């Protein structure tokens, strides 16, 4: 069963590192910030043999029909910010609104992801992020691509939401 997932958020939050942890089970601390591609992973989720097709976004900020059609292929979206970057969290509402527009839906499967949870000096609090996820009616997952904390929780929760 195929699930088309899209990982979005400001560049530098760890979209690539999270995707590589899921696919390859290791931390890649350096990955060209301009590389945008789809990566496939066969995994078992709640007994179902899944094919995850994950689009790790980069590109340009472009509101063309071509880019909208490309993003519209996504079934579920991980909206990622970094816990030590207030700007990336403030940007979440823009990503949520563009997803809602291209999918033409108020309940697109989404998970709010607070990455870099291994770091000791945060600027965005768990309470404010939990509250934003509550405003959207979506789950909030704390992750670390460095340690693998929350990686399956984020992706598998998104699959469960698509499956529902
Ligand atoms: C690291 C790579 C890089 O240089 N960039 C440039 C900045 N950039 C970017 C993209 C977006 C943005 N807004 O929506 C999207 C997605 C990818 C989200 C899913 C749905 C759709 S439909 C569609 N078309 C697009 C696109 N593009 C999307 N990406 N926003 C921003 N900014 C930064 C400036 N700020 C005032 C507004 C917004 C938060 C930047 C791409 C990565
Ligand atoms: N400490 C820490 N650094 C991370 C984590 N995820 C990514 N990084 C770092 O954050 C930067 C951006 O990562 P990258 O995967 O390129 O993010 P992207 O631009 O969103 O694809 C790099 O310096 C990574 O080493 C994480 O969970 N913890
Ligand atoms: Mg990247």
């Amino acid at each position: 069963t195929e699930y088309k997932l899209v990982v979005v958020g400001a560049c530098g939050v760890g979209k690539s590192a999270l995707t590589i942890q899921l696919i390859q089970n290791h931390f890649v601390d350096e990955y060209d910030p301009t590389i945008e591609d789809s990566y496939r992973k066969q995994v078992v989720i709640d007994g179902e043999t899944c094919l995850l097709d994950i689009l790790d976004t980069a590109g340009q900020e472009e509101y063309s029909a071509m880019r909208d059609q490309y993003m519209r292929t996504g079934e579920g979206f991980l909206c990622v910010f970094a816990i030590n970057n207030t700007k990336s969290f403030e940007d979440i509402h823009h990503y949520r609104e563009q997803i809602k527009r291209v999918k033409d839906s108020e309940d697109v499967p989404m998970v709010l992801v607070g990455n870099k949870s291994d770091l000791p000096s945060r600027t965005v609090d768990t309470k404010q992020a939990q509250d934003l996820a509550r405003s959207y009616g979506i789950p909030f997952i704390e992750t670390s691509a460095k340690t693998r904390q929350g990686v399956d929780d984020a992706f598998y929760t998104l699959v469960r939401e698509i499956r529902k």
